[PDB]
Order: C-alpha cells, then structure tokens, then sequence
C-alpha cells in the first residue's frame, strides 16, 4: 500500500476474520473511519465512503458488480463476510485500469479458496465447522469442505445466520414500547461452490464459481424505516482466468460473470412501489460482464497495461403495470386525465444498459520513483423502459506518482478522471404503475476529477498514513425532469477531506488510531432542483475516530482487546441548496461513542481452532449512525454479546 489512505488492500484477511465475532461488513470494518454504515439489518443499511453513498461506490466481489438497485428506500445488497477471503478498499476516482464507473471508490472482496481454508492444516483436504451466538440476538453456523488434488482445487461452503429483532441502546422505545427494532430479523443464507484448476506447468489458472447470498424474513415496504415475507438474493456465476508468460503478454487476467439480484415478495398488495401486486411478486436484475486485462513489459521496469470492460444490465419485473397508472381539492383535473391517457398508452419493455471500456495504462519505475499514466475510453448505451435509447462516450485520462526515497517512507499523488453512466431507475418500480421514466436527449455520464496527496510510513514497529483528497463531479444525475419523467444531468458534486491512520506494534501489543472527515456537497444547476438528499448519494458524516488496543498472551494463546468508534456531531445536508421534508430541513446529527471488547482464544495454539468472545457496544449506547436519513430512522445495535467458534480439521 503506497497511496496514503487511498487504497487499503487486505483491510481484513481470513485469518483475521476467524478471530472476530462479526457476521456482517458493518462490524468487520468498524475500525475503518472513512466507511460508515447505516443502522438496521440487511439492506436496511446504506454505505458511505468518504461521505459518498452506494449510488457511486460499488461493492465488487470477484470483480463483478452492478450499479442498479431494487428501491431507493433500501441500501444496495452488501455481501456476507462468511464467503470472503479478503476485503480491500479503493477511494475516489481510480486509474485507467480500475474498471467501469470508478468515480468514487469501491469495497472489493474476493471469495474464499480451498488454499485459504487449507492454511492451518497438515494435509490437502479439510472440513471447517463454525457456530456463533449473539445475545442481541441471533445464532449462526456454517460448514465447509475443500481440498487440492494435483492441480485441482475445490471448495463447497454453506453458512446460515438467523437473526431475531435486535434491541437498541438504553432509552430507545418501540412504537409499542418495546426495546427491539421491529422487522429487523433476517434469516441469511449463503453458499459458495468453487472449482479450480492450474495447468501449463503452473502458469495458468481457471476458476469457476457459484455463489448465493440470501436474506429472508418479514420486512417493511421501506427497509430504511421501522413501524409480508420477503426474499432478497444475490447470485454470482463467475469464471476467472489467470495466465502468465504468453509471449508478448506478461500477464492476462480475465473474468466472465452473470450476476443476479432477485426480490421475491409473498404478497405485495400493500406495497405501492411494487405496484400493489396481489400475491407473489418477483423482481429480477441480471448483469453480465467480462473483463480482459493485459500486461506487456516494455523495459525492465516499465509495464504497459491495456484491456477491455463489458457490462450488460437488464431489469425484468414480473409484469408491467402502467395501465393501472392513476393520479389523485381540485378544479383543473382536465390535465390529469390527458396524462393517464398518455401513460396507459405506453408499451413498456425491460430497461437495459451496456457499459463498454478500453483503457491503456503505463507504469514506469526508476530508483524509487513510480509514474503511472493512463487513458480510458468509456462508452454507455441506456435503454429505458419505453424503448428510448441514448448513448455517450468519454475519454478519461489519469496519472499518479509514487515516490519512495527511503525504505520506511512513501509519498503519493494522483489526478484521475473517471466517468459513470446514469443508473437505471429502481428495479421495483420498473413496471411503471407510478409513471414513465425516460432519459433526456444527449444526457451524459457523470464525470469525476479526483486529485489526492498521501504518504505512508512504516518501520515495522510504528506505522502511519494519511491522505487529502479533492473531488469534482460534473453532470451529476439524481431525479428525472418532466408523468413521463426523464433522467437528466442536473448539477455537480464537490468533495474534499482527509484521513490519517497510525499504529504501534511491540511484542503482542497492537495499538491503532484513525480519523476521517469529508465534506460531500451536491450543487443544483437545474431550475426544478433535481438533486437528491437520499443516503444512496451520500451523507455528511461527522468526523469519525477509531482506535483499538489489543494484547496477545503467549500462554495460553489468547488476545484481548478494546475497540472504539467515535463520531462527532454533524450538521448540514449533502445538498448545497438544502434538503426538504413534505420546508427546508435544518440537518443536525448527534455524535456518539461506541466501545467494544473482544477476545480471541486458540486452544490448540494454532489457527485451526478459534474461540471468540466479544461484547459490542459495552455501554449500551443509544444512537443513530449518520449514513442514513437524519430523522431517527434506525438506531444502532445496543449491547451485544457474542460467542463464536470456528474449527478446521
């Protein structure tokens, strides 16, 4: 890692996850101050990265990701850590070779492999069982089988986490006076099947994989708020190839995938967003993509990278419902009449979006000085649900340097352009009951320019890093203009800020500190101000501080520690123009402090058996996280005690 805080790779590792009691990403990455999560369970949660929300930050798993969503009242699906081997972060705009839509960062995850599960074992196959118990409130378990034979390796993994409704901190009251947050229960299931082969004497690898992650339970219409049975599923079929030494190509990595997001309601009758479909309602989003990334060496320490990005998205609702379209103290209803007339007339099909990218990037190194320059060609085609098409393309130039004058020090900067194509409207509303959703003529991709400085220090005992970033996004899209409404570029986004992290390690003691603060501001340049305060776009998070102190005893092999996360009071909407209720809102978010303690115990002295115990939110603090609407939606989890065990043999 040499870009300051810009890029943190292996923020969490499998051997680290085994020592933790966490069963979602929100807890796993709680010590990372520039990532903030909303309250609530499952897709109740909204994620922000430097204050920017999932409308711009992807979650990439095995290099497949989609940018469409189910509905704006819930966060985009966040993957279950049980499946992953490694999680990394990339903030701001990426260089040429990053992929499509790299305007703000991405959480990047890679699924587990037989090789990682075999890590503590004396042989080429194993089983892993695990169990977890949460006081507030859930039980989880899982099993895996895996191995490596000759050049083959394979894994099958199953995990379930059944959680009841959680209760919030001292002083929260239900709508009927309980402690629990209503409809916050989810029965989460995930499995992963993966086969892989290496051949060509070690130079080639093919991995085929299938993954499902599924949430099921009784869930509200708007998952972001509390007061029918639902199943929300993310599936991934992935083929990935890695070859080296292919004549003039030093390294090629390609993947191809199909990503399915499914929402199933048992009965949508009372869901206007879903059309009030009576009985089962199925909504699907299908993403296909391929990536080819090539590396050719030009000289002993200059690498050239080039490749191709293809992504196809298709939203497929159960049926269209525009014909049911309809409009509510009046006297000029003449107009309303002509409209319904107009919408009923429409012959809706499945909205789609193709994103196409080629890029070329040069990396030249000489005696500690690394220069990186690159260019991307990004092309989109968007087909809204009225058959109406619209394309654009952009050239995106990027460069950065890494300067390493001394083995303990590095300094960095980058200035990157990147573009992101307009997102298709909420999948769950694609039927059009509520209106036509078109796209305006010549509407372009959002264009980010990201510049940052950073530094990294490490002497094997003390480590530190910092970043400062500035970002401008031109042609931001939020709401559609004039109902046949259409997607338009409606203003620009500015963001700036910093993050610092430091750490200390001597003889079993580990101490870390972090701080992050950003200022995401959305500027309206369109008469009927179409920019949105929805958490999807982002939130003004208060300055976030994290720290931990942990000590590991030699006998028995045991770690105990404390962890803490403090966020300061924030004020202001992300909208420069101000955000409105149903009057301008004067946004203020109380700050809060959360404290955890945890223990990891390895009875065998090795990584094959972990016994973990933690008490999260020890003071049973009642608070609302900032990455969500400010009107006290979903509080954080109160005191939660956990006991987990994982075991490999």
């Amino acid at each position: 890692d040499r870009q300051g805080s810009k890029i943190r790779t292996n923020i969490v590792t499998l051997q680290q996850k085994d020592e933790s009691t966490a069963t979602d990403m929100r807890e796993l990455l709680k010590e990372e101050p520039s990532i903030d999560f909303g309250g609530g369970n499952g897709t109740s949660q909204f994620l922000t990265l430097r204050g920017m929300g999932q409308n711009s930050v992807d979650i990439k798993v095995d290099n497949a990701y989609s940018d469409s969503q189910i509905l704006y009242h819930q966060g985009r699906f966040i993957v279950d850590p049980a499946l992953v081997k490694v999680v990394s972060v990339q903030k701001g705009a990426g260089s040429a070779s990053a992929g499509i839509g790299a305007t703000n960062g991405a959480i990047i995850a890679k699924t587990v492999d037989a090789q990682d599960l075999l890590k503590g074992l004396d042989k080429n196959w194993g089983v892993r069982l695990n169990s977890g118990f949460a006081s507030n409130e859930g039980v989880s378990y899982g099993a895996s089988v895996f191995g490596k034979e000759g050049n083959f390796d394979g894994l099958f993994s199953y995990n379930r986490n059944d959680e009841k409704e959680y209760e919030a901190g001292k002083g929260f009251r239900n709508f009927n006076g309980g402690k629990t947050v209503p409809y916050s229960a989810l029965d989460k299931r995930s499995y992963l099947a993966k086969i892989g082969t290496t051949f060509g004497d070690g130079d080639h690898r093919i991995v085929l994989s299938h993954m499902e992650d599924q949430h099921r339970g009784i869930r509200t219409v708007r998952e972001e708020f509390t007061v029918p049975y639902r199943e929300t599923t993310q599936s991934n079929t992935n083929l990935a190839y890695t070859g080296k030494d292919l004549g003039f190509v030093e390294k090629l990595d390609a993947n191809a995938y199909v990503l399915e997001k499914k929402r199933y309601s048992a009965d949508d009758k009372d869901n206007g967003y879903a059309g009030n479909v009576v009985g089962p309602n199925h909504t699907r989003i299908t993403t296909r993509g391929m990536n080819f990334n090539f590396d050719s060496r030009l000289a002993e320490q200059t690498l050239l990278k080039y490749g191709i990005n293809y992504r196809h998205q298709e939203i497929k609702p159960q049926a269209f419902l525009n014909g049911e379209f309809e409009i509510s103290t009046d006297e000029e209803k003449a107009k309303d009449k002509k409209d319904m007339d107009l919408v009923h007339s429409y012959k809706l099909s499945n909205p789609t979006k193709t994103d196409t990218g080629a890029y070329i990037e040069a990396i030249h190194e000489l005696d500690g000085f690394t220069l990186t320059g690159g260019l991307r060609y990004d092309r989109f085609k968007v087909k809204t649900h009225d058959g109406k098409t619209v394309s654009s393309s952009n050239l995106n130039p990027s460069f950065g340097v890494i300067w390493q004058p001394h083995e303990h020090w590095s300094f960095s900067s980058s200035h990157n352009y990147a573009s992101r194509s307009p997102r298709l409207y909420d999948a769950l509303q694609t039927h059009g009951k509520r209106g036509i959703i078109s796209i305006a003529d010549g509407t372009k991709a959002e264009r980010a320019r990201n510049t940052e400085i950073g530094f990294n220090y490490n002497d094997g005992t003390f480590a530190a890093n910092g970043s400062y970033f500035w970002q401008t996004i031109k042609d931001a899209l939020a709401n559609p203009q004039n109902a046949v409404r259409e997607a338009v570029n409606a203003g620009y986004i500015k963001n700036h800020g910093y993050e610092l992290g430091a750490s200390y390690r001597t003889g079993g003691l580990t101490a870390k500190v972090g701080v992050s603060h950003s200022k995401p501001r959305f500027y309206d340049t369109h008469p009927k101000k179409l920019l949105s305060a929805n958490p999807e776009f982002g939130a003004q998070v208060g300055r976030a501080w994290t720290a931990s102190l942990a000590y590991r005893f030699q006998n028995p092999n045991l770690e105990i520690g404390w962890r803490g996360r403090y966020v300061q009071k924030a004020v202001g909407s992300i909208l420069v123009a101000g955000q409105k209720d149903r009057k301008l809102e004067n946004v203020v978010r109380k700050g809060f402090g959360v404290n955890d303690v945890f223990a990891n115990w390895k009875p065998l002295g090795k990584d094959t058996l972990n016994v973990n115990l933690s008490v999260n939110n020890v003071f049973n603090t009642f608070y609302y996280p900032h990455s969500q609407r400010w009107t006290n939606t979903l509080p954080g989890v109160g005191r939660d005690v956990r006991l987990g065990v994982n075991y490999k043999f």
